């Protein structure tokens, strides 16, 4: 319901960018002086179609309804005249994202289990409002401080259907295939269970501590090779199947890469809820932080 006056909004740098959208930081300042407040400002591009315009306008909603501790603070909107659609002001995280920020800190595996924990806690939250997030990694969960983890992007967000399990995808060039389940890829449908998958990439980014080297693109595109032209998805597909996965991160607990491939099962049912591994991980971080 809060509207941001466009002529207290000042630039200050860009945040990031996709397709279709935009996140740039703003200091919104109606007085000049020291009581301005940073925010996020996510805007769709002036040249996207009719699909991602009301796509905005659904994801602009989504963050509305949505109000947990681990969830990026909407803030309010403000009119884009010059995109003629609405401005998404959120909240400013400082230190960015864990892809951004794990490269450049050691971080220990007990604040890497709390984080964790606490993608779980935003997620079994998402998914009790009968949301499926879509693009869970690393780069869409922002650090706050030490101890504090937010999911800060909801650009591929669904509403599950009243009585459907799944939403039924219609697969683009943007969609973030190194994360997806095979049912995903395979079927074109996304379940709750879909979402557990692409939190195991996650858990296995957080370990590799985000290293580019280390990747699911870069590991993945190794295993599947180059050569194969419009088949990376189906060559993707096919070693998914073959029961073939990401490798243990160095230094990773064998019960927390257990857990990963537990997430990774080929079967949805078989996986756990995001419910099922918060007392888990609650657990396995008190063992570690010990
Ligand atoms: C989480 C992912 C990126 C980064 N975002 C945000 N980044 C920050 N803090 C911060 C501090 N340094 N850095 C680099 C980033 N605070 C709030 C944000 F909302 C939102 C976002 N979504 C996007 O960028 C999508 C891709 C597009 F459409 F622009």
């Amino acid at each position: 319901p809060t509207v941001f006056h466009k002529r207290y909004l000042k630039k200050i740098r860009d945040l990031g960018e996709g397709h279709f959208g935009k996140v740039s930081l703003y200091c919104y300042d109606p007085t000049n002086d020291g009581t301005g407040e940073m925010v996020a400002v996510k805007a769709l591009k002036a040249d996207a179609g009719p699909q991602h315009r009301s796509g905005w306008k659904q994801e602009i909603d989504i963050l509305r309804t949505l109000y947990h501790e681990h969830i990026i603070k909407y803030k309010g909107c403000c009119e884009d005249a010059g995109a003629a659609s609405l401005q998404l002001v959120m909240e400013y995280v400082p230190l960015g994202s864990l892809r951004d920020y794990l490269p450049r800190h050691s971080i220990g595996l007990a604040q890497l289990l709390l984080f964790a924990q606490q993608i779980c806690e935003g997620m079994a939250y998402l998914h009790s409002q009968h949301y499926i997030h879509r693009d869970l990694a690393a780069r869409n969960v922002l650090l706050d401080n030490d101890r504090l983890v937010k999911i800060g992007d909801f650009g591929l967000a669904k509403a599950v259907p009243e009585g459907h399990e799944y939403y039924r995808v219609r697969e683009d060039g943007d969609s973030p295939v190194f994360w997806y389940a095979p049912e995903c890829l395979k079927e074109y449908k996304f379940y709750y269970a879909s979402d557990v998958w692409s939190f195991g990439v996650t858990l296995y980014e957080l370990l590799t501590h985000c290293d580019s080297s280390q990747s699911p693109p870069t590991k993945f595109l190794e295993l599947i090779g180059i050569a194969q032209g419009q088949m990376t998805v189906l060559r993707l597909t096919e070693l998914l199947e073959r029961g073939e996965r990401l490798p243990r991160p160095d230094k990773c607990p064998a019960e927390v890469y257990h857990l990963m491939k537990n997430c990774w099962e080929t079967e949805a049912s078989f996986r756990p809820t995001f419910e099922n591994l918060i007392p888990i991980l609650k657990t396995v971080h008190e063992k570690y932080q010990g």
